[PDB]
């Protein structure tokens, strides 16, 4: 009865708002759960931390409860939280995790800076153990690992340019200012390996500062594509003059562990849209080609974001032991204005039906197969079908709109992705939006409702969504912590953005249920088609 009512209470999303008679039941039960390490954030959610002898009491809980794990810890990191002792616990939950786990929050934990003590930061400018709060704990954890060092130094510098943030909120926008002093500090007080960093990300820095240059006058060819393509690769030749073509080997922003001599020149070309972003091709340390697409003129954020998350998703994925043949590319916004993406060498499914009809024409013409499935390469049509559903699941889950044969791309091998994530949450630029994403080229291309591939997708689809459902925790929390970042679709309704993932994961249902309510959704989405 009531430990069932407490059950429930646990159970809850980290967002979840507890009622007055659920929050003073858990401030009943409060010795009874220490051991439940789930049940701590939402002891904490219901104490009152104005009233100073309240707050010390909880506090006395904190160190007789079991440790909370991190994913959970991300939640204190959140406005929510503003008792120091909680934030500093976090953090202190935060440190057992290995850098692998933590770069895929670096991205959150940076706009969880917005919610620490901004006086604290400055203050530690030169004129559980809980010491450190978030900004000495990225910094320190920087020091350590270049690959953390590079993000942290791009995210932040991002949100020092932020002009939005600069113009309505200038407190903010000076702390991510001493948030970078701080960095630069400690770069400079550091063993010889970490002073070195410093003096390569400020090489980053000018490699990219040089490229913006480079694109602008690349724009003043007035020429045709073909007059402003040879303007690139002359202006890419003269090292002397833009020098980007033979640096000291600097780490790719966009990938870190990329060490990069310069880029190609005679194989840049500019894409035809209207920003006409560049495609280039960096020389690597080891005699190999990373091809980037960098673009200016656009607030990558957003792509930023859904990338991140995606890549998120997909590692969950992974470590549950499915490979969905997935495709996280890489998304670096170098300032709210350019940024590199990383290029995936594919088709648009547009382009695809203009050529060849259909993609299973497609696929016969790059991957025939005298026994595979309708006579194609019986892995290539695994690697189609997983793809599919990996993507259906999490663009729902997602909310991402605006989805065309333009923005779903394929490879020969038969990857399917997404791409161009303008409209995400829910936004579309048209009303009654399908739920799911699923078009008639995609099911085609799998042989047909008919098809056991069918079946199989539908397979996969359940077991994703009902693996992503149980990190519904962490997915809700990273979200979280992204409520009041300079991002379009979650600016339009920062209270509604968790609570619009939130309901995706359908945790309301059984896993049972979850399985024939995804059944449901992908039936009445081909129905829709029919
Ligand atoms: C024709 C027209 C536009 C595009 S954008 C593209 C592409 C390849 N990797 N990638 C990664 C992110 C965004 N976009 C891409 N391929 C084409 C082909
Ligand atoms: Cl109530
Ligand atoms: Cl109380
Ligand atoms: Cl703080
Ligand atoms: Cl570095
Ligand atoms: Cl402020
Ligand atoms: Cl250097
Ligand atoms: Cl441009
Ligand atoms: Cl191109
Ligand atoms: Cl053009
Ligand atoms: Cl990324
Ligand atoms: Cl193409
Ligand atoms: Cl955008
Ligand atoms: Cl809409
Ligand atoms: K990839
Ligand atoms: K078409």
């Amino acid at each position: 009865a009531t430990r069932d009512q407490l059950n429930i209470i646990v159970s809850y999303p980290p967002t979840k708002q507890l009622t007055y008679e659920e929050q003073d039941l858990v401030w009943k039960f409060r010795y009874y759960l220490t051991n439940q390490e789930k049940a701590l954030t939402k002891f904490l959610k219901c104490v009152n931390w104005d009233l100073p002898q309240e707050a010390k009491q909880a506090l006395e809980l904190l160190g007789k409860w079991k440790p909370m794990d991190v994913e959970d810890s991300l939640e204190l990191l959140s406005s929510h939280y503003t008792n120091p002792t909680v934030r500093r616990y976090a953090v202190a939950r935060l440190r057992q995790a290995d850098d692998e786990d933590l770069l895929m929050y670096l991205l959150q934990l940076v706009q969880a800076l917005k919610y620490e003590n901004f006086d604290d930061i400055k203050n530690g400018l030169e004129p559980e153990n809980l010491e450190q709060d978030l900004c000495t704990f990225l910094i320190s954890r920087a020091c350590k690992n270049s690959t953390l060092a590079n993000y942290l130094y791009w995210y932040v510098i991002v949100e020092c340019e932020d002009q939005d943030t600069q113009q309505r909120d200038p407190k903010t926008h000076e702390m991510y200012l001493n948030v970078m002093r701080r960095f630069s500090q400690a770069l400079l007080k550091g063993d010889k390996s970490v002073r070195v960093m410093r003096s390569l990300l400020a090489a980053q820095q000018t490699f990219v500062d040089r490229l913006v240059h480079l694109m602008k006058a690349v724009q003043r060819e007035s020429g045709n594509r073909k007059k402003k393509n040879e303007r690139l690769q002359a202006l890419l030749g003269d090292n002397e003059k833009m020098n980007l073509s033979d640096v000291e080997l600097i780490p790719l922003p966009l990938e870190p562990q990329v060490k990069i001599r310069g880029i190609i020149p005679e194989t840049a070309t500019l894409f035809k849209s209207a920003l006409m972003p560049a495609q280039l091709f960096f020389k690597t340390e080891d005699g190999g080609k990373y091809p980037v697409i960098f673009k200016h003129g656009d607030d990558l954020r957003q792509d930023q974001l859904i990338l991140q998350i995606i890549s998120l998703m997909d590692k969950l994925l992974r470590k549950e032991n499915l490979d969905l043949k997935l495709t996280p590319y890489k998304v670096l916004a170098t300032s709210t204005k350019h940024g590199f993406m990383q290029f995936i060498q594919s088709v648009p499914v547009a382009e695809v039906l203009d050529t060849e009809g259909s993609i299973q024409n497609f696929f016969r013409k790059y991957a025939p197969s005298e026994n595979g499935p309708n006579g194609i390469s019986a892995e290539v049509m695994d690697t189609y079908v997983k793809s599919c559903a990996g993507y259906c699941v999490i663009t729902y889950i997602l909310g991402v709109g605006d989805r065309h044969l333009d923005n779903l791309l394929l490879t020969k091998t038969g990857k399917l992705f997404h791409i161009d994530f303008g409209y995400i949450l829910g936004r579309d630029p048209k009303p009654l939006p399908p739920p799911m994403k699923l078009n008639k080229e995609m099911v085609e291309g799998m042989g047909g409702t008919q098809s056991e591939q069918y079946q199989e997708f539908r397979k996969q689809c359940y077991t994703a969504f009902l693996h992503l459902r149980r990190y519904s925790n962490l997915i809700l929390n990273l979200f979280s912590l992204m409520v009041d970042a300079n991002i379009p679709d979650i600016a339009l309704e920062p209270d509604k953005t968790v609570k619009k993932v939130q309901d995706k994961f359908r945790l309301d249902l059984s896993d049972e249920e979850a399985v024939h309510y995804m059944q449901s959704l992908i039936d009445e989405s081909v129905h829709a088609l029919f």
